[PDB]
Formats: C-alpha cells, structure tokens, sequence
C-alpha cells in the first residue's frame, strides 16, 4: 500500500446564524453552487481531509458530528474518523479524514483565542487543528472576526493577536508563529470584511450582484485592498472570488439580500460582502493548487451561504534511513555562502540566526553577525561565510530536496527574534551555489529579508 505524494482538502466555512442546519447539505461538501465548482464526476470521490469551520454554531459537537459523518456517508459510502473537534463559544472546527489516514496523522493539537479586551470580549475568536500528515505538517484555522464595515482595523488586529497566540503545531519551533510552522497552513472563517462603498449604492450593487458582474465590488471588498497595501494576510492566497457576496442574505430564500439598518443590526447597514473566505499559506515550492471555491445556493438557514474551497496539496513519507532517525548522515551537508539579513529595525544590538527544520537533530544557533549601515538607512547584519554547516539526519536527495530551513535572526541582548522566514531545499542543482532569499517577518509584518547563496550536498 504506497504511501501517498498529494491529498485533497476540503475546507468549509459556514456563519450558521445560530439556526440549525436545513436536511439536506450535501452540495457544500461536492463543492456545488456558485464560483470555482467541483466536477459532476467527482462527486463519489472522497477528499482525504475535510475540515469544517463553523461561526454562530447553535448546535453541540455530537449534533453537528452526527450531520457531518451522516452528510459524508450518503455522499462517498465512507464512514470518515474524527482527527478533531474544538468549539471556542459558537466558533467551532472539525477534522474528518478517510479511515486509511488514520496511523498516517499523528501530533493532533487544538488551540483557540479569544479577541478584544472587556465590551469587545466575549464572542469573536479563532479556533485551531494541526497534525502532521507523514512527513507534512498541517495546520487549520477558523476565526469570526470583529463585524460592520467599518472596523476593518480591528479585523486586522484581530488577525495578529489570532496567529501570535494561537498554539498549534511544534513547540519547539519557539521563535516561530503559526504563519512558519506548517507545511501547509489554511486561514478560514467568517473574515468579516465587507465591500466599501456608499450605503446609498445598495440597490446598484444588488443589480450588479443580479449581473453577475462582480468586478466593481471586488475592488472595494476589504480584504483584497488591505491585503493590497500589506496590512492583513501578508504572504498568503486566495484563489480568485466568481461567486456572489455570501452575505447578508435574507433567510430561507436566497432572492433577497437585506442590508438595511435595523435594531436587530445595531443600526448597521450590511450592504453585500464577501465576508466568508478562505486563504492558505504553503512553504515554497510545495505543491498546493485551489480546484474550487465558491458558495453554496442550495442552503438558506443562514444570513450567511457556505463556502467551500478545495486544494490538491503535495505530502511527503515519513522516512527512514540506515542512518537517520536517531543520527546524521554525513554524505549530507547545508552550506550558506555571502549571507546577510537587512532588518528595518531602528536599535543596534548583535544578531544571531536560528536555523530550524525537522531534517535536523535539533536547531542550530550562528555566531553573532557584523552590523553595517545601509545605503538608503537600514540596518544590514552580515554573516559572509561564518554560518554553521548543518548536518542533516538524511541525505537521500529524495527526502532533503522536499525539506525546508526556518530562519530566526534573533537579538544577542534580547534572545527575541525580529524575522522569521523560511527557505525551500527543492534547488535546481545540488553541490552547487544557488542565490537564496526570504522576506523576514515578525507577529506576521514584514521586518526585514534574508538573503545568500546555499550549497547543497546530497548523497547523490
Ligand atoms: C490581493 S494582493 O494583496 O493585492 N496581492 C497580489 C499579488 N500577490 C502575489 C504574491 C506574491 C507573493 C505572494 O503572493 C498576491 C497579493
């Protein structure tokens, strides 16, 4: 029985609006509806992973994983297991995954974090799963963020305080946050923002809605154009939106958008919006390719449609050598040749890198760069030729082409990192010198980049 190079992974979010679910909601996990939808000849074929986020859930865990397992049955004649369940309030995640998964997913964590601070605490948060996958790490996570179009900062901060806090994945992996700990992270939720234009477009933009022609809304949604100027989502994707706004619907139809103000909204309009999303974030050169995202037309207890997206994404084995685990392979070797970090940092401490991956027994501390001044201002820390040589556990080129290094460039003062960044092992040459980069960041914002030569010896 091989051991499998890619899976597929269904993700779906759905704001249920505290009503439970209608009978029948096969058509979100067949990724059928409107957008990016999944061919008719797929529809028996089960995807190996499928993780379903919740917002205003209303039901308990058993209620819900007894509509979800049943769904999946009726759909592929495929009893799935249950990897996970975590609920923060009415914010909930489950993992199902096919039953021959189950001795390849190990290391199962389950966080959450609760936002805001007094009025603004008590019910907007995100939830979290990750495992590994054989030799692949993944992570999952659902977050309702702060609601009405006018607060897309506090969205923003609402996204920092989710990924610096949540604790999923490797502890070990200390000076890294969840944006750096897995092969393949997936950021979904109700996101909550919302097209900005004047409350007196409402009826143009339902026109526009009815025309399919969602061009002009697009360009005002609130998550493209803060991801635009880089402050929300840095370095993660989203496939291309060519499904109606998802919200705020009318419900038991799906005829009627209702926007207006009313006691019920706190005087709010909700003018039509794409609040309900999904992004990811693979290390580079990993296989991950979106095969659908769109909405559902079929499911109407909510204000909100689901949202599905699904995702071929590259795995590796989980190998074994004659020498590695439990030593090094010393026909394996890492070398960096003219490295240097270039930091926006204003202080003027010493730096350290950090290089951390699971081809290693363990992370690797450099010596202390040297500082020199930038052109153009900033602070430029050079390592030259001085970083450690790292010594892989295996140096079959089949395993250590697939890995990757995370990098921290941490203060000597301080022992913080101010950048953290990741770098890809797939090359185009081994024992050869290759120029390397990464962008640096920090709690998620861009600090710095790191940038060099690698020299790569494989055992051929
Ligand atoms: C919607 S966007 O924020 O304006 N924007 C467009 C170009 N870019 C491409 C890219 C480079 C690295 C990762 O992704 C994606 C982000």
């Amino acid at each position: 029985q091989p051991e499998p190079d890619m899976i597929t992974i269904f993700i779906g979010t759905w704001n249920m609006g505290n009503a439970p679910p209608p009978k029948k909601i096969t058509s979100w996990f067949l990724s059928k509806g409107q957008g990016k939808t999944r061919d008719d000849s797929a529809d028996y074929i089960p995807h190996d992973i499928y993780v379903i986020g919740t917002q205003e859930d209303p039901l308990s865990e058993k209620e819900w994983l007894e509509i979800l397992k049943h769904s999946l049955q009726e759909i592929t004649s495929v009893t799935f297991k249950t990897v996970a369940i975590h609920t923060l309030w009415n914010i909930r995640i489950v993992v199902l995954a096919k039953p021959e998964h189950e001795n390849r997913i190990s290391h199962i964590c389950t966080d959450n974090v609760k936002t805001g601070i007094a009025n603004t605490l008590g019910n907007k948060g995100a939830v979290g799963v990750s495992f590994m996958f054989n030799g692949t790490s993944l992570g999952f996570v659902n977050s309702h963020l702060t609601s009405g179009s006018e607060k897309k900062l506090r969205r923003n901060q609402n996204y920092m305080n989710i990924l610096r806090f949540l604790a999923l994945g490797d502890k070990k992996l200390s000076p890294f946050n969840i944006t750096h700990r897995f092969t393949h992270l997936f950021w979904f939720g109700d996101l909550n923002y919302r097209v900005d234009l004047p409350t007196w477009e409402a009826e143009t933009i339902i026109q526009k809605i009815k025309q399919q022609q969602y061009a002009d809304l697009l360009s005002h949604d609130q998550l493209l154009t803060e991801r635009r100027e880089q402050k929300v989502f840095l370095h993660f994707e989203e496939e291309e939106i060519t499904f109606a706004p998802t919200y705020r619907f009318e419900r038991l139809t799906r005829d009627k958008y209702a926007y207006t103000k009313q006691k019920a909204t706190g005087m709010k309009y909700n003018l039509p919006s794409w609040c309900d999303r999904v992004l990811w974030k693979s290390y580079p050169l990993v296989h991950v390719v979106c095969q659908s995202y769109g909405s559902t037309s079929d499911i109407m207890t909510s204000d909100h449609s689901p949202v599905f997206a699904t995702f071929e994404a590259g795995v590796t084995s989980q190998f074994v050598s004659k020498n590695g685990p439990g030593t090094v392979d010393s026909q394996g070797q890492i070398e960096f040749l003219r490295c240097y970090a270039t930091l926006k940092t204003k202080s003027q401490t010493k730096f350290y890198l950090e290089f951390h991956s699971s081809c290693l027994e363990s992370f690797v501390k450099s010596q202390e760069g040297e500082n020199e001044e930038g052109s153009e201002g900033e602070l430029v820390v050079k390592f030259g030729e001085t970083l450690p040589k790292l010594k892989p556990i295996i140096s079959d080129p089949e395993y250590l082409l697939d890995q990757h290094i995370l990098i921290s460039i941490k203060s000597s003062d301080s022992d913080e990192s101010y950048g953290e960044g990741c770098i890809a092992l797939r090359l185009e040459a081994t024992e050869t010198q290759l120029p390397i980069y990464t962008p640096l960041t920090h709690h998620g914002e861009l600090t710095g980049h790191f940038q060099g030569e690698i020299k790569l010896q494989t055992s051929q």
